[PDB]
């Protein structure tokens, strides 16, 4: 069937949309080539609609069914709980889209009886009706990039009341099931450092390693009714409350499988017969389905000693090489199998024989050295999109602060330490907002973070070496430098100079601020300070951080 059917009604914005980089007095200090930075808007949604709209054919063989049977046997060991209304309410982000039924996210969060009473009526309807298609809103995402323009990605989501019900029924499932079913292959269980450790140990476990990323063209669109019904059969293997079982069945038939699409003006835009990008099960559904298809495809291609790492629609495989000719042929067969399973490639996969050249989750393993001179592996990425988004965030307040997320996830990197830390700590110092908690996203879920906690966060996630890495690789330094030239970002020597000032200003304020100066900016000074474990670091509750993925899933932790 067709992934989408369209009526011709446009995908409409809620409010005015900026596509051009906003500029203030701080912009030039970061980036001079403003015209290179843009945000996507609903006005390019037509282009996206064209790309995501196609027929899906699916041919399912014994490998597919064999892997599914294995997955189900593991799912059957999972026991999952129903969340209360109140528990589900507390998982709603403060900025989540308001209900069409007279209440918003903040009414959900502080648990007003209007919100709570509607939520109950939604739940009751789910239990009583397993057929009526549930309404969804289709919107265009506003995301920032550097020109290379990408059309807007689409987001499809049900009403706020339904989203809370999804959490009640499925939050425990989507949080616990994927690691049980997929074990070490489940990517969202890893911090960046643990991801590096897994990739490196896997690479080294092979006699002659080969790895590749597989890019599915428009993954959500390739997901079929079969796929979504199979995913439900996996959920239903769990030990569940009777009401959970019914709600999951109902959500599957009425929402997950497909449904009508409505724009922000209330017009019917058409119909979806593929994955909704804005449901709770988006991440877990995509992970299970990608893993199922890929595992079966590995068997079809007879890949030798293959290890998979899956994060939603993101796939990387490491296996034993048979030489370049046989590897290329193996991947073509793998790709043929994936295509039959309705997961055709965007760019055809290519075998890689250098781990540092494998890009997965937009990231790669690289190498630097700690204070002792000992090689340390760490995760990095091309800094282009992070810097483009930081530029937007320099002039505009955003609901999600990518700079803060990037500092957390990419703390050991050259570009995050020298540029992101320096730039944004300077901004926080000048406003005296160091103590003000900010929202960021990690694996799809929203977290409120105090920037003054960064040293403890970084020590806990990455270890003290993150504050002492040096002697980065020629490939990494060159990539950072090339990016700076492209965006017109000042050279790293300027950032070192600025950092010396930022560090001194932080130290002068004492307390947590001085700790930020000491640890985050020890790189900036000729004669360093001795870096010891921060006492307050053990106090932070970082449970729940790298448990599961929740992209589009409306989760606040
Ligand atoms: C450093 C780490 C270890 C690697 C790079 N990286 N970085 C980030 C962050 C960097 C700064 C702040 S979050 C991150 O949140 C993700 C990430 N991965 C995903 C991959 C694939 C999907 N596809 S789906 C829609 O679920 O089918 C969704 C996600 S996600 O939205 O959950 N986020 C990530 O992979």
């Amino acid at each position: 069937s067709m992934s989408y059917t369209w009526t011709g009604a446009l995908i409409t914005p809620c409010a005015a949309e900026e596509s051009k980089l906003p500029i203030n007095a701080l912009s030039n200090s970061l980036l001079r080539h403003h015209n290179m930075v843009y945000a996507t808007t609903s006005r390019s949604a037509g282009l996206r609609q064209k790309k995501v709209t196609f027929d899906r054919l699916q041919v399912l063989d014994d490998h597919y069914r064999d892997v599914l049977k294995e997955m189900k046997a593991k799912a059957s060991t999972v026991k999952a709980k129903l969340l209360s209304v109140e528990e589900a309410c507390k998982l709603t982000p403060p900025h989540s889209a308001k209900s069409k039924f007279g209440y918003g996210a903040k009414d959900v969060r502080n648990l007003s009886s209007k919100a709570v009473n509607h939520i109950h009526s939604v739940w009751k309807d789910l239990l009583e009706d397993t057929v009526t298609p549930i309404d969804t809103t289709i919107m265009a995402k506003n995301e920032v990039f550097c020109v290379q323009r990408k059309p807007a990605r689409l987001i499809v989501f049900p009403d706020l009341g339904v989203r809370v019900c999804e959490k009640m029924a499925l939050y425990d499932v989507v949080s616990t099931l994927p690691q049980v079913v997929m074990g070490s292959s489940y990517g969202f269980q890893y911090s960046p450092g643990q991801r590096v450790e897994f990739l490196v140990n896997t690479w080294k476990s092979k006699k002659n390693p080969m790895g590749f990323s597989y890019d599915t063209r428009c993954f959500d669109s390739t997901v079929t009714e079969n796929d979504i019904r199979v995913e439900e059969s996996i959920y239903q293997c769990c030990d569940l409350a009777p009401e959970a079982r019914q709600a999951i069945k109902s959500l599957t038939e009425r929402l997950y499988i497909g449904g009508p699409l409505t724009n922000s003006k209330g017009q019917n835009c058409g119909y979806r017969r593929c994955r909704a990008s804005g449901v709770l099960t988006t991440s877990c559904g995509n992970t299970l389905t990608c893993y199922l298809k890929a595992s079966a495809a590995c068997r079809a291609a007879k890949l030798q000693d293959c290890t998979m790492l899956v994060n939603g629609d993101d796939l990387v495989v490491i296996c034993e090489s048979a030489g370049t000719q046989e590897d290329a042929a193996s991947l073509r067969v793998f790709t043929e199998a994936m295509t039959r399973y309705s997961a055709p490639p965007g760019d055809p996969p290519q075998p890689e024989y250098d781990l540092e050249l494998i890009t997965s989750c937009s990231s790669n393993v690289s190498v630097a050295h700690d204070a002792s001179g000992k090689r340390v592996y760490y995760l990095t990425r091309d800094p282009t999109t992070p810097l483009a988004r930081a530029a937007w965030e320099t002039a505009r307040h955003t609901p999600v602060n990518s700079w803060l997320g990037n500092i957390i996830m990419y703390a050991p990197t050259l570009w995050a330490r020298m540029i992101l830390m320096t730039h944004f700590f300077s901004i926080l110092l000048a406003q005296e907002q160091l103590e003000k908690a900010l929202d960021c996203q990690i694996y799809g879920a929203c977290y409120s973070i105090e920037p003054l906690d960064l040293p403890q966060i970084i020590e806990r996630l990455h270890g003290l070496s993150a504050f002492s890495l040096h002697s980065y690789s020629p490939g990494e330094i060159n990539r950072v430098a090339s990016c700076l030239r492209k965006l017109g970002v000042p050279p790293l020597r300027v950032w070192r100079h600025r950092a010396r000032s930022v560090r001194a200003r932080l130290l002068s304020q004492g307390g947590r601020a001085a700790t930020c100066g000491k640890y985050l900016f020890n790189w900036a000074v000729k004669t360093k300070l001795k870096l010891t474990p921060i006492p307050a670091a053990s106090q932070l509750d970082l449970s729940g951080w790298f448990v599961a993925g929740y992209s589009g899933g409306d989760i606040y932790h």
